[PDB]
DNA sequence: GTTGCAGATAAACATT
DNA sequence: AATGTTTATCTGCAAC
């Protein structure tokens, strides 16, 4: 149900993840960790239009064993 | 056999 | 510079 989520804490509708608040407030993957660590709201400062991406760290991954 | 969704890690950024 | 802090991307599981 993307259509028309949009992010209660900042409104952003462009999200990596979509995340539920305690509250039942749709919220996006960014405003949920903070909120989680910080139970706070902040200013859209640090809110861009698209998303941000950044090089794929290393293929670190459940890779293998058992 | 494929898709979708949720959650967690590690890295890099900013600050001091 | 190191630490603290933050966010994007990865994978897995369940149901059909
Ligand atoms: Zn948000």
């Amino acid at each position: 149900k993307r259509a028309g989520t949009v992010c209660s804490n900042c409104q952003t509708s462009t999200t990596t993840l979509w995340r539920r608040s305690p509250m039942g407030d749709p919220v996006c993957n960014a405003c949920g960790l903070y909120y989680k660590l910080h139970q706070v709201n902040r200013p859209l400062t640090m809110r861009k239009d698209g998303i941000q991406t950044r090089n794929r760290k290393v293929s670190s991954k459940g890779k293998k064993r058992r």
